[PDB]
């Protein structure tokens, strides 16, 4: 029998067959009291011992969230939708241990993304069994409250203070500290990693002192807190909370009466009103997300970073080549996943209105000008690809580069990557390229399964990315081998060297899209 | 020796140039003196004189303000007039090879000076070397500048505008009716000029009255589509009424304003021209060409797009550092006597001086486009960016635009880019290859070996002198020497041009295209 004794009771696990070996899996371990009833909108309360044996034998419920039904039956959009039942009772975590049991393994802890409104740790592409089997690490993931139930903010009021989902994550990190040694893990070798809003979450754990003692190193894939979508200002969050009360019939005089009212609404009557709390919303609007709660985050994050008040440790950071294209099919005129999406100069200007609703006409013109210095003005696809780059540069690439730059200047080793490979099984059209979220299966080893119709070069790439990630976790260095391997050099603010990742040639390059990012760092804020 | 003009007889003189002889006629009158009741009117054709005119000395230069910013400094005073000033100034010069030629091509020079200054008798416009070395006839003329040449009340023949342009046209007319008596071919005539003279040349390409008076055109550092080249009818009227206010000539109708301005001492007109525009820059053109309904029937850019101009070959070019000259006449931190290192805040202050009507957003976009440094460390970055802003906007990018549009009508265009800094240049090294300092090479001054030029400068000057004369004679700026690079036509697709310098003359494409894309496709939207 597969049984491990946690400090909240015993828990029973499960054996998995992975590449002629065994991976012991505990799926759905609870880490907090279910945020039901009077605990709705509050920080996670710690758990009390249970008598029996908890059966960590299946994935648990995913936290309440709206679903993406833009393309029913499409694997491209539905692979991100939750694959378990939805419930407010969702604060569970999973653990993958290599077999035979290790004596002191390094732990990788995964924070999924989803714009702080969607996501779940039980998706097929976050399966930690391959990492555990191939690299001998313990892999941990946790479900955390998303949407208004996770990030509703009446700042200073304990009944709904903001950043609950971030505290959800942090309490899972407290569990790993208190419990992972019992499974074979080293609490002193813990690496957080995550993608998109999960990468923004990872970078926020670097700033928050409460998290500092709970992990060793960080990996940020396609996200960081200085992204334009990551953090809501103190009082914009409160004003979206009030608009939600009004939208549900919960506008009261004192705040505790608003929260008391919101607690009697059904989850689905809250979810159906979240989209409306912001007046003109981009396809990248974070309705309810992190805020300066004065508890998890004591100041706006850009200030803490500039003043050097953050955890001093090594970071691995990177972005994909076409981060932006995924968002053009969700509201830009002339874009479909089913045609080649060739657009015109005015269809471009209307695309910019969708993504920059508050920017002036002079500002929207300067953007268009910076992205229209064609190398071949005969190329029809010019405007289709220019708009994807604008969305990609402004929202993901340039902030991640600027975060790495600023972080590197305080004396800790940073590494930057450019993921350039398109999946051979990607369900989306060609014109979208190396999309947001499509390095994850390569990081989690899914191409190592040959039963899965992957190309041999993709297995070699995935095997290489898996080794580099797990080595960065163990040693603070993302090396593959000492010989027959490109040395991945440190990102330094002068040279700004990064490593590209693809099947043809992994190269050391410099100053990724500097001419583009110079626009967003040095001209766009002045507009 | 004496030659018979259709209006009288003129006596010349013999010049010994490089062992040979050049026959010069300096100071032939081509129009009645625009005095008293002819002030502000178009030039009137001249009456015959019975005796002999002695065209043996440079004539009076037209009334104009003098640059006295740097007293005793050759770099500025070499552009000041070197004959006495007077409204009696409509004379011209003629240089002829010796022995007398047969049917020689004529090069007619039109000087610049912002339509405010200039004379044909400057040392750097000496046509004796051009005649000796290439056996061409060289003609230059004086034309009225300032308000005395370009005061405009549109529709009124007492002050119609463009009077200085008609001065030039009447000199071109003189050449058609007299250059044969001298040995020249009236049907082989090439206009060339620099700056305001180049812009003037390009305006003769548009005006129908001038079409039959020349064959080809050379445009050095200037063209009519430059921001400084043409005053709109509105600002021309606002500047004419301001001048009357400043001289006590504010009247109720136009005819009386002109009667009053005709009785003002020339210095009282000259010394008020500076105050007619409130927000001026070092490139301000107080009184210049306008849409007069006569010399220009429409706005020049409209004429250009529509193809209503003289179709012929053109030779067009610019220098590398066109903008520097103007940075020492207003921009803060700049001086001819130090290295003029400036800061980002001082760069923002220079922009305000050259773009006084532009929003802070627009001035920000200029700044941003010119600060993508190749080397972030070099302290000369902002000094080089400002002179590049002034040069690109005012000279380089208009001249490229002109050549593209002109050539698209089936005309052979040739574009050059002058990169040589004169070893004798009196201005500091940071100003580089300044506006106006290719003229010595076009006119053959470095061919005088007793002059402190370098050997390479003599070689370079001979190449340009040859290419220029060949373009006039044949329509192709080829050089006869075997080792010379072949000069291709400028066309809209490939946009090929020829660099000029001592080292090696290359052939390049799309000159400064990245900078000029700002000035054509984004700046008119701020
Ligand atoms: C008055 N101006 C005085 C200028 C001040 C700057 C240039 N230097 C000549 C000079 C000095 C030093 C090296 C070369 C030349 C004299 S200007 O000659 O009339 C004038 C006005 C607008 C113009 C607009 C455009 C072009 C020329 C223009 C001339
Ligand atoms: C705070 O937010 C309010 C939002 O009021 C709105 O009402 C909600 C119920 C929801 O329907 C939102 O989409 C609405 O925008 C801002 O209010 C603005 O001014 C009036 C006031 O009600 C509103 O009708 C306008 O639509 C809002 N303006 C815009 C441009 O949408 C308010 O400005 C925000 N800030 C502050 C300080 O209160
Ligand atoms: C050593 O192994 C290489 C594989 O490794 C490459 O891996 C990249 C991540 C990067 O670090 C790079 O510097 C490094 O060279 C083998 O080379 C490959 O060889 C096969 C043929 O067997 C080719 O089909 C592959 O395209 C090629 N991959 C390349 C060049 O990236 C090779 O087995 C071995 N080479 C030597 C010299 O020992
Ligand atoms: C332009 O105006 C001049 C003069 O303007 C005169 O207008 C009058 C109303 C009056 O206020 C007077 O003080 C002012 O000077 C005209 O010349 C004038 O012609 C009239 C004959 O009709 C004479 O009686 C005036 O003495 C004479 N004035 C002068 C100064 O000579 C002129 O005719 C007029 N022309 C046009 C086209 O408007
Ligand atoms: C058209 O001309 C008017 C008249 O302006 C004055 O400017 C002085 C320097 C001087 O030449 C004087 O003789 C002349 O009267 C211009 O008007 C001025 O505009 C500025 C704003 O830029 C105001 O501050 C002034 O008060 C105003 N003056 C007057 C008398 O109204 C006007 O700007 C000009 N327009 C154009 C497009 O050139
Ligand atoms: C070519 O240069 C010589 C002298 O070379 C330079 O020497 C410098 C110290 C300075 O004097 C500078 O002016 C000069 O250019 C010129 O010869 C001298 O010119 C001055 C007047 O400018 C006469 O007074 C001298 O007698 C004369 N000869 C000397 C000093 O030996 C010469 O004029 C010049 N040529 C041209 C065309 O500029
Ligand atoms: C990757 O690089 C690290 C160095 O950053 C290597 O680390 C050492 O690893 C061994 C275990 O094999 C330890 O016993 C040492 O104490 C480590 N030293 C340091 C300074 O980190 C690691 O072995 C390398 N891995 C590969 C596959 O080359
Ligand atoms: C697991 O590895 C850690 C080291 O990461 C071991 O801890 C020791 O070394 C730490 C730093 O290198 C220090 O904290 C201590 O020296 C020590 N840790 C203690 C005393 O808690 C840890 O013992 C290992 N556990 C095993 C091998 O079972
Ligand atoms: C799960 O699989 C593991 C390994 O495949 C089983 O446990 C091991 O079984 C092997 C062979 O029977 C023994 O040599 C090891 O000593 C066992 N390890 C431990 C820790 O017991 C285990 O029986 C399987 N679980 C089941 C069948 O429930
Ligand atoms: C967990 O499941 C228990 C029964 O499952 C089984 O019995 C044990 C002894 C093992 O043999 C296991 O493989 C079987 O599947 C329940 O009795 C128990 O109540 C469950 N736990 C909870 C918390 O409900
Ligand atoms: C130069 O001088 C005389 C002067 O009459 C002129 O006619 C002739 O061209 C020249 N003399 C020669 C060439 O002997
Ligand atoms: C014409 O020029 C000659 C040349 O010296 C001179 O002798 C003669 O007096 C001049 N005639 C005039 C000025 O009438
Ligand atoms: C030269 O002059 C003659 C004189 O009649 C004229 O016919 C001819 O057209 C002119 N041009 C050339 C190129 O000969
Ligand atoms: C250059 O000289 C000018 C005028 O004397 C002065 O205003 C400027 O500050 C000086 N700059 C430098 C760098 O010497
Ligand atoms: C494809 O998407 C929609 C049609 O469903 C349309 O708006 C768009 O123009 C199409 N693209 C084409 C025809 O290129
Ligand atoms: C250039 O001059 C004319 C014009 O084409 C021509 O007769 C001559 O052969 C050309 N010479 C060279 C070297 O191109
Ligand atoms: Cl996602
Ligand atoms: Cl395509
Ligand atoms: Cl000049
Ligand atoms: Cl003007
Ligand atoms: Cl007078």
């Amino acid at each position: 029998d597969i049984i491990i004794a946690t400090k909240n009771g015993k828990v029973r696990g499960m054996n998995l067959t992975v590449f002629g070996g065994t991976v012991t899996a505990f799926l759905g371990i609870p880490y907090a009291q279910p945020p039901l009833g009077r605990l709705r909108f509050k920080k996670p309360q710690s758990l009390t011992k249970w008598s029996d044996i908890w059966n960590a034998t299946k994935y648990a419920n995913s936290c309440c969230q709206n679903i993406d039904q833009s393309f029913p039956g499409f694997h491209g959009s539905e692979m991100w939708n939750p694959n378990t039942d939805l419930s407010e009772d969702c604060l569970y975590l999973n653990v993958w241990i290599p077999a035979p049991k290790p004596k002191n393994a390094t732990v990788l802890i995964w924070i999924y993304g989803g714009g702080f409104q969607t996501g779940t740790s039980s998706l097929h592409v976050y399966d930690g069994k391959f990492l555990a089997r191939v690299e001998r690490v313990i892999v941990v993931s946790m479900n955390y409250r998303v949407g208004a139930l996770g990030f509703l903010a009446l700042p200073g009021n304990p009944e709904a203070p903001g950043n609950m989902g971030l505290f959800d994550q942090q309490l899972a990190l407290q569990w790993v500290q208190k419990n992972i040694a019992a499974f074979g893990g080293n609490p002193k070798s813990v690496t957080l990693f995550g993608e998109s809003a999960g990468a923004a979450s990872v970078s926020l754990h670097l700033l928050s002192p409460g998290s500092h003692s709970l992990f060793t190193r960080a990996i940020l894939q396609s996200g960081s807190f200085n992204a334009p979508w990551a953090v809501t200002s103190l009082y914009e969050a409160r004003n979206r909370t009030l608009n939600l009360a009004k939208l549900t019939g919960c506008s009261r005089e004192n705040e505790t009466e608003i929260i008391k009212c919101l607690r009697n609404k059904d989850p689905q009557e809250i979810l159906l009103n979240e989209a409306f709390v912001v007046p003109y919303g981009t396809p990248l609007s974070v309705n309810f997300g992190p805020t300066v709660d004065g508890d998890f985050l004591t100041d706006m994050p850009d200030i803490l970073l500039e003043l050097g008040q953050f955890k001093k440790t090594q970071i691995l950071v990177g972005v994909n080549k076409d981060e932006g294209t995924a968002f053009l099919v969700y509201g830009a005129p002339g874009f479909s996943k089913d045609n080649n999406s060739i657009i015109t100069r005015k269809e471009f200007q209307e695309g910019l209105k969708i993504f920059f609703p508050g920017v002036s006409e002079f500002g929207k013109e300067s953007i268009l000008f910076h992205y229209t210095d064609w190398v071949d003005d005969q190329r029809p696809e010019n405007y289709r690809e220019a708009l994807g780059d604008v969305v990609g540069d402004y929202n993901f690439i340039c902030p991640a580069l600027e975060f790495t730059k600023k972080f590197s200047e305080w004396g800790n080793n940073a590494f930057f990557y450019y993921f350039e490979h398109r999946s051979s099984k990607l369900p989306w059209p060609e014109w979208m390229g190396v999309m947001h979220g499509y390095e994850i299966e390569f990081v989690f080893g899914l191409p190592l399964e040959r039963r899965d119709n992957y190309t041999k070069a993709e297995e070699i790439l995935s095997r290489s990315i898996v080794k580099r990630w797990a080595n960065f976790a163990k040693y603070g260095n993302p090396n593959e081998t000492q010989n027959n391997s490109t040395s991945w050099p440190v990102f330094k603010s002068t040279e700004q060297k990064y490593l590209t990742l693809n099947t043809e040639s992994t190269r050391i390059m410099t100053k990724l899209r500097a001419q583009q990012c110079r626009f967003w760092t040095s001209f766009f804020p002045k507009v």
